[PDB]
This record gives structure tokens, sequence and C-alpha cells, in this order.
């Protein structure tokens, strides 16, 4: 149940080319959470699908966790993208609460009564 707007078989293949040249910051702290950003290739920039962007900036918009996964920024759980100021927009910033435990929860399914 994808959250947000998939990519097509198209695009995906297109963005995943630079999947190995994302770079990832080391992580850093303040009161209630970690921050870290991810810097894109400036290249990726340009195959990444144009309603992923808003219009006025030229930032790429708030993006869904399946959406930034999608893109092929592959990091751990609890990472929250966000909006930054505006700095160049191959740079995305993303936080997590430093209270997080990263559980995974999976509803199993029995046979009704």
């Amino acid at each position: 149940a994808f959250q947000g707007r998939k990519l097509t078989d198209q695009e995906r293949a297109r963005v995943l080319e630079f999947q190995d040249s994302i770079h990832y910051s080391p992580r850093y702290s303040d009161d209630n959470y970690e921050y870290r950003h991810v810097m894109l290739p400036k290249a990726m920039l340009k195959v990444i699908p144009s309603d992923y962007f808003n219009s006025e900036v030229g930032t790429l918009r708030i993006l869904t966790e399946d959406e930034w996964r999608g893109l092929g920024i592959t990091q751990s759980l609890g990472w929250e993208h966000y909006e930054c100021h505006a700095p160049e927009p191959h740079i995305l910033l993303f936080k997590r609460p430093l209270n997080y435990e990263a559980e995974l929860r999976a509803a199993i399914p029995i046979t009704p009564t």
C-alpha cells in the first residue's frame, strides 16, 4: 500500500542508476532530534520526476518515507524528511526523535472461529 506517488518502472530505473553515488552525512543531535542530511549527485536531480519538486522554489517537496526510499535513498528506520531553509536542492534534510525504539511490527493472520 504505497504512500505517495510511486515511481513507474521506467522512472525508477532512471533514478536507481545514481544510487551508489548518494552521500550520507554523519548524524548530529539536539535535545529532541537526531539529524543528518543526504546529498544527491546533481545529475540525479535531472531524472527525478517533475512532480517531486514544488514549482515555487526549485527544491524537492516533502517526501513520504515510501517516496524517498523509492528514490534509492537508503538509511535506517525512523528518519523523517523535513523542509529546510533554501539550500542547494540536492541536499535533503532528515530527522528522527532521540527517543526512537525502531521496532518491526507485522500483523499476522489466523483463521476465524
